[PDB]
């Protein structure tokens, strides 16, 4: 009963294949909003689209509280689970 969604947060990374950029998209705001709160990060380095899709995600969702966050991030690594399979 702790942040089951940071354990949601692994197994997203153990999927037998990182998922498509979109997804992991999702997955992001929520892990960071959830692990790190309202984004106090720069726009994209070494990988622009990415590096957004990540920032800019997540920068969506600053205000939002770590729980709520997680309430989706976790629905959202579930999806994984089926797209992928873990
Ligand atoms: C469209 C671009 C991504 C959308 C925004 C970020 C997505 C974050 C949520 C999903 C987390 C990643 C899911 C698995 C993806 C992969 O597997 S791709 C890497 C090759 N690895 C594998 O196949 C095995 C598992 N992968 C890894 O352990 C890492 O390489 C990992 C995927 C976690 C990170 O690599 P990558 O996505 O290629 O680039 P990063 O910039 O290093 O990470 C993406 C952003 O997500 C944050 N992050 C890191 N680890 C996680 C986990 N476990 N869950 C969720 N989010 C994670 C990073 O902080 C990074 O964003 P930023 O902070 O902006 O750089």
């Amino acid at each position: 009963s702790q942040a089951e969604f940071d354990k949601a947060a692994e197994e997203v990374k153990h999927l037998k294949t990182k998922p498509a950029d979109e997804e992991m998209l999702f997955i992001y705001s929520h892990y960071k909003q959830a692990t790190v709160g309202d984004i106090n990060t720069e726009r994209p380095g070494m990988l622009d689209f990415k590096g957004k899709a990540k920032w800019d995600a997540w920068n969506e969702l600053k205000g939002t509280s770590k729980e709520d966050a997680m309430k989706a991030y976790i629905d959202k690594v579930e999806e994984l689970k089926k797209k992928y399979g873990i």
